[PDB]
């Protein structure tokens, strides 16, 4: 096949908390296509014995005792090929149970997930030999987060898994595995590295008079001892960081500054090409914009909206969520409004606001339209016909909606960083080989750094249309494939064999 294949193939294993597939949760499944040899490894979250869900994971024969949480705990692997990925599923009694999700022994289950994780590639005779000691661990937050530990503290010193690396993919800063430190005689380490899960909170964070703030944290411990760090908080601001993880952990974080890297996504080129759209009205190229223009007509005139060729169109899609930026939406319009500008947004998932779009169309009746429900098909239309997307997300570890709009010639305002390395490269028509740049990312999150950002891209797009083009350009000509992401990813893997395990 016409399949790209990587320069060097290696063995990698997913460690993850979440359940087999997924929309941002193709990696794994991209990494194997490329010939890399590819486990995942997931609790069996099972449903009784007949579960369809588990029907074609089978028994390995493969069993461990784990020693911790006073006693000796015993996990079975279970186990499917598919896509060219080892599905592995570690076995429990307490992962029975009607996901993550919040109960008491949560500390227990995922330790037991972590040892197993490090057990497979040394026991599992998979298409007849095992995966063996040089290979890239990456580890999904903190459910997994104690295998980087593992490494360092029960194998390494050993002479085992010397060649072997990891990496720690944050997806969240909200939940980093807390318990209190009186716990860590449970986990089964030695002593000398309790200060690597140590976590002791600030005074202020104190919740009753005697309490010390002494704690364990998974994620922390793993940020401690991976190798490689990939992380959400890469296109986002100090502050931003820092609200939704702490200042510890921030700093923490900066500290390994030199082994950070942003998540990278792909998307569906076969759902998502301008030229062959089959939800579109018309179809158009890099090469060929013109359709693009009839799209947008087009889409005025499904949503009743003034057909002006000449007037920004700008649209927000996706769930009605609080992380969605939803608010700041709301507190922008009437300040937006007050320009010559046409804003349709799709989406549903909140009744009260859901209710408000319908008034605020009915206060700017040539202005603004307010789809509520989901499309998918409308929401293709949307994206070709706009001109301008937003993305006022606060956190985003699965930004898709930049890919689409670029993919698509709609050139994206989005909360962020604007770097060379990020997702979105903030315009700049000044450097070398002059113009750079696919759209504007702004911080930080207020509704005055916004409006500022609309107000200069709309700027660019009525005044230098010969510079708009080349942004749209710009985004349509990138490579927003899971093969360039993978490529991305197997890049940091490289970075990491080469270097020494971090923890000596």
């Amino acid at each position: 096949n016409d399949q790209p294949l990587a320069k060097v193939t290696r063995s990698i294993v997913f460690v993850t908390g979440e359940a087999a597939p997924d929309v941002c949760g193709s990696l794994p499944i991209a990494l194997a296509a490329r010939g890399h040899r590819v486990m995942v490894v997931m609790p069996r979250y099972l449903n009784g014995t007949s579960d369809k869900n588990y029907a074609k994971a089978l028994y390995t024969g493969k069993h461990i005792k784990i020693p911790c949480f006073g006693g000796s705990h015993e996990v079975t692997f279970f186990h499917e090929y598919r896509d060219n990925v080892d599905w592995v599923f570690v076995d429990h009694p307490s992962y029975h149970r009607p996901n993550f999700g919040a109960f008491g022994d949560n500390q227990f289950r995922y330790t037991l997930l972590c040892y197993a994780a490090c057990e497979a590639p040394l026991i599992l005779e998979l298409g007849g030999y095992i995966y063996g000691q040089s290979c890239m661990f990456v580890v999904n937050d903190w459910h997994a987060s104690l295998v980087p530990v593992l490494l360092a503290a029960k194998y390494r010193p050993y002479g085992v898994y010397r060649d072997s690396r990891s990496t720690l993919v944050i997806h969240n800063l909200a939940h980093q595995g807390v318990e209190p430190a009186s716990t860590y005689p449970d986990l089964g380490l030695p002593p000398e590295w309790y200060g690597a899960l140590e976590w002791v909170f600030p005074e202020w964070a104190r919740r009753h008079a005697l309490d010390k703030g002494e704690a364990v944290n998974f994620l922390k411990g793993a940020v401690v001892t991976a190798d490689r760090i990939v992380t959400v908080s890469q296109g986002y601001s100090w502050e931003v960081t820092t609200a939704e993880g702490g200042q510890g952990l921030n700093e923490l974080l900066s500290s390994r500054k030199s082994v950070l890297n942003g998540i990278v996504n792909g998307i569906d080129i076969n759902d998502w090409n301008p030229t062959t759209d089959k939800c579109l009205p018309h179809h158009y190229s890099v090469d060929d914009l013109s359709g693009k223009a009839k799209c947008k007509a087009e889409l005025q005139r499904e949503l009743g909206l003034p057909v002006r060729e000449d007037v920004p169109l700008i649209g927000f899609i996706g769930r009605l969520d609080y992380q969605k930026g939803i608010d700041l939406i709301k507190m922008a319009i009437p300040d937006l409004m007050r320009e010559d500008v046409q804003f349709v947004m799709l989406g549903s998932g909140d009744p009260v606001f859901e209710g408000w779009m319908r008034s605020t169309e009915s206060s700017y009746k040539d202005k603004f339209r307010g789809w509520v429900g989901f499309s998918v098909p409308v929401s293709h239309r949307i994206t070709a016909g706009c001109d301008i997307l937003l993305m006022p997300s606060r956190f985003e570890p699965c930004g898709l909606n930049q890919l689409y709009a670029m993919q698509y010639g709609t050139v994206p305002v989005v909360h962020g960083t604007g770097g060379l390395r990020d997702t979105v490269e903030t315009f700049n028509p000044f450097g070398a080989k002059g113009e750079e740049g696919t759209g504007w990312a702004f911080s930080p999150l207020t509704v005055e750094k916004m409006l500022w950002a609309l107000r200069t891209a709309i700027s660019t797009f009525r005044e230098h249309k010969p510079s708009w083009e080349g942004l749209m350009k710009r985004g349509m000509t990138k490579d927003h494939t899971w093969d360039h992401a993978a490529e991305q990813y197997e890049q940091i893997f490289e970075w990491a064999f080469v270097d020494q395990p971090y923890v000596m």
